């Protein structure tokens, strides 16, 4: 079934506002960023906000896109990146972002990054180097990070958390020259799933007579905290004895306790079935096998 989107976008540039975005410049396009103010009066109208009084670059959101503008007067090397933030993610999980590109001005490069979430205040900052933090083996789709003149068109983001919590997917654009005109860059259609795969079985322990079942949980792609995982365990009729979900960075073996009826009825070498869901991404292992052995 469908993974929820983790996405909290709402649209808005109020600061306080549930799912608003981040808005951020970096003079001479550094690894620093600032907070990127806009008349205080206007922060909700609709249309392009310009950057308080000097008006270099303007900023521009609605329901679905986030959109930049270079006006001529910006001294360049200089950029503007966004901060649309995810709902609260879990530590070592693989997640996939899908947005499109929308229209890149001739004269602007494109960067794709995942940082820390927007803060809420307009003291917020962050370095684009913070991405290390944060996420590990991030891959754009067919594409590598940096500053570049993408194509634009649909876009898709890998990558592993190393932290739990929000997270922000960031949008950065830039100017190596003066504009000679206004130079427009968009973003639209924000999505974000979990597609975390389910654990293994490595082997499973199970006694005649015996409450405790002991399942050790591998993985084939390095994940080591196994959170979410519905561990189901059936008897060799395919009836289910017991489900568990792992928590977070519950270390082997995992636990089951069976009813004393259960533990009695176990034969010796009887084949248990083992089958793993991850909850959040919705992924289902294939079936695993153990047999019940001699109690020492």
């Amino acid at each position: 079934e469908l993974p929820d989107d983790l996405m909290n976008f709402k649209g808005t540039w109020e600061v306080s506002a549930d799912g608003s975005s981040g808005r951020f410049f970096s003079k001479g396009a550094t690894d620093s960023y600032v907070f990127h103010l806009i008349p205080a009066k206007d922060v909700k109208k609709p249309g392009w906000r310009e950057h308080n009084e000097v008006k270099d670059s303007y900023i521009k959101i609605d329901k679905q896109s986030i959109a930049a503008r270079y006006k001529t007067s910006t001294t360049a090397p200089y950029s503007v990146a966004f901060k649309v933030n995810t709902k609260s993610l879990i530590k070592d999980h693989d997640y996939k972002i899908t947005f499109e590109q929308g229209q890149i001005a001739s004269g602007i490069t494109v960067d794709y990054r995942i940082g820390s979430a927007f803060n809420k205040t307009t003291d917020d900052s962050f370095k684009i180097s913070d991405e290390s933090k944060y996420a590990s083996n991030v891959k754009i789709e067919g594409e590598e990070q940096g500053f570049k003149q993408r194509e634009q068109g649909d876009k898709t983001i890998s990558f592993r958390t190393l932290k739990e919590g929000p997270m922000s997917l960031v949008l950065l654009s830039k100017v190596e020259k003066k504009p000679q005109g206004d130079l427009d860059v968009e973003f639209k259609n924000l999505k974000i799933i979990d597609v975390t795969n389910p654990s293994q079985l490595d082997k499973g322990v199970a006694y005649v007579g015996n409450k405790n079942v002991q399942l050790t949980l591998k993985s084939d792609d390095g994940r080591t905290n196994f959170e979410g995982d519905e561990i189901s365990l059936f008897n060799s009729r395919g009836e289910l004895l017991q489900t568990v979900t792992v928590t977070k960075d519950q270390q082997n073996p995992i636990s089951i306790t069976l009813s004393e009826d259960q533990a009695k009825s176990l034969k010796n070498k009887e084949k248990l079935k083992v089958s793993i869901k991850q909850k959040q991404s919705k992924k289902t292992s294939k079936d695993f096998f153990f047999e019940v052995g001699i109690d020492p």
